[PDB]
């Protein structure tokens, strides 16, 4: 059950789906390219994005076949096996819901070994069965192997625009055992030759990028091996071989895999394989934009815009917060009161930092306001930020995703500009016709300066980012016109 054969030369064949446009190579019976029609390159662009390649400048590919004793595929057996394949290209026809792609390799004693590929329509789980039919008079050790290999370090158009995000979305392997539901592997872990070599009742090795992911879930009753291998040169690999099994002379045997390469939504991705929808990459704040998506998205099926469905969404978490906001704004009138208390105390005491501050602290302590003040309402405004950012960021269902007018992609940035602009508008306003409790005309003089360093804050963030905002902010101002 062991041993991974290389990549090996051999004729290509085409098998199109509406959602997958794949290459497979038939020694072997590897996908070297996939792509995915239903998601453009690029906004405004005719090509599909492709996620498996084979080229000179980057590879990656989704490798399978069978290893062990007997297996072809195993090195030690000789070359990898060269399948015979009737025809070189495999198209999804209208009113079929699926698509097979049968290969067929006969050993020189006789013994024959199918790989099948089995697409459906709009589903981006494609199934692996193998079917060995053993000639020989002593049994076959066959084990079933899936391996996921791709290039470290990503070609020269991976980062843009002067490092948009503070921290980079996230880039590599993953997997998931009974034990350890789902857990990260590093490529630079890999690249160290410190490999991964652990034992799963089922689970799944995967390798992952910011919206899409290729998967390979085994479907056995034995103890698989999961394993990642720095195969060198820049080429990390992560991928899974099964218990070997038995095939008796004169019986026939079956064994079945599952590959996903495609977008990581979450809701057909837990069908496939358990715990596989945690592909998606929420950041540290994933406890909170796992359910703001759940309900982004179920707002989405009634408005069936996501610009909207945003527009919406900061309505219910401004009701749902609105007892906090209120008492910020109770706290902060009393500030207000205790202005002159505060101006008199500083006259009487001196030039005395501490016990100003204790006996402002003490006044502040009696009658409860918060001693944070202003920026209290930014503290608890850092979660829910880093929380949308991450959600949007991560859901695909956001990639591209247009509002209205101008907007054409929420998950990309404003091309105009003219979102972080209008918010900052916003903010003039609301510092304006607030008291804004200012006091020092220090920490005031950046006050007004507030409205633009937070427009250039928003300038490199996702527009359907900065639309909460925008209107998060509208709803305050209608609060304070309605009450004065």
């Amino acid at each position: 059950d062991q041993g991974v054969p290389a990549s090996g030369q051999g004729k290509l064949i085409s098998v199109k789906t509406d959602v997958l446009d794949l290459t497979i190579n038939t020694r072997g019976g590897d996908v070297e390219q996939a792509l995915l029609p239903a998601y453009p390159k690029e906004l405004n662009s005719t090509q599909p994005f492709q996620l498996l390649e084979t080229s000179p400048q980057f590879i990656y590919q989704a490798q399978s076949g069978l290893t062990g004793r007997d297996g072809p595929d195993n090195p030690a057996n000789g070359p990898r096996p060269l399948y015979n394949v009737e025809k070189d290209a495999y198209v999804l026809a209208e009113g079929q819901n699926e698509l097979q792609v049968p290969m067929t390799y006969t050993d020189a004693a006789g013994n024959t070994f199918t790989k099948t590929f089995v697409l459906k329509r709009g589903d981006y789980a494609v199934n692996v069965n193998y079917n060995v039919q053993n000639a020989g008079e002593k049994p076959l050790e066959i084990s079933t192997f899936g391996q996921l290999k791709q290039s470290i370090t990503l070609p020269p158009h991976l980062d843009t625009g002067s490092s948009n995000f503070a921290l980079h979305t996230f880039r590599g392997a993953a997997y998931s055992t009974p034990d350890e539901k789902y857990e990260k592997y590093k490529f630079d872990t890999i690249a160290d030759n410190e490999n991964l070599n652990i034992s799963s009742k089922g689970g799944w090795v995967a390798m992952l990028q910011q919206y899409f992911a290729t998967a390979w879930i085994p479907h056995n009753d034995g103890t698989n091996n999961f394993y990642t291998a720095n195969l060198g040169n820049g080429i990390a690999a992560i991928g899974y071989k099964s218990q070997p099994v038995l095939v008796q002379p004169g019986q026939t045997g079956a064994m079945n895999s599952t590959l996903w390469v495609g977008p990581e939504i979450q809701d057909k991705m837990a069908a496939v394989a358990p715990h596989l929808d945690l592909t998606v990459d929420y950041g540290w704040l994933w406890f909170i934009s796992q359910p703001l998506f759940k309900l982004l998205k179920w707002i989405h099926s009634f408005v069936g815009n996501w610009g909207f469905s945003i527009i919406i969404i900061t309505f219910i978490v401004r009701g749902i917060m609105y007892p906090l906001t209120k008492a910020q704004y109770t706290s902060m009138a009393k500030m207000r009161m205790l202005q002159p208390k505060i101006q008199a105390m500083r006259e009487r005491l001196g030039d005395d930092k501490q016990r100003i501050s204790q006996e402002m602290m003490a006044l502040y302590k009696a009658e409860k306001v918060n001693p944070l003040g202003g920026c209290f309402p930014l503290l608890i405004q850092m979660p829910i930020f880093l929380a949308l950012y991450y959600m949007l960021m991560g859901s695909v269902e956001l990639r591209q995703a247009p509002f209205a007018l101008w907007i054409h992609d929420l998950s990309a940035q404003d091309p105009y500009y003219i979102l972080p602009i209008l918010m900052g508008v916003t903010m003039f306003f609301i510092q304006k016709m607030s008291p804004t409790t200012v006091t020092d005309p220090m920490q005031q003089k950046i006050m007004t300066f507030m409205p633009v360093i937070f427009t250039v804050f928003f300038l490199w963030f996702p527009s359907g980012l900065v639309l909460y905002y925008i209107v998060s902010n509208l709803v305050t101002i209608i609060q304070q016109q309605l009450i004065y």
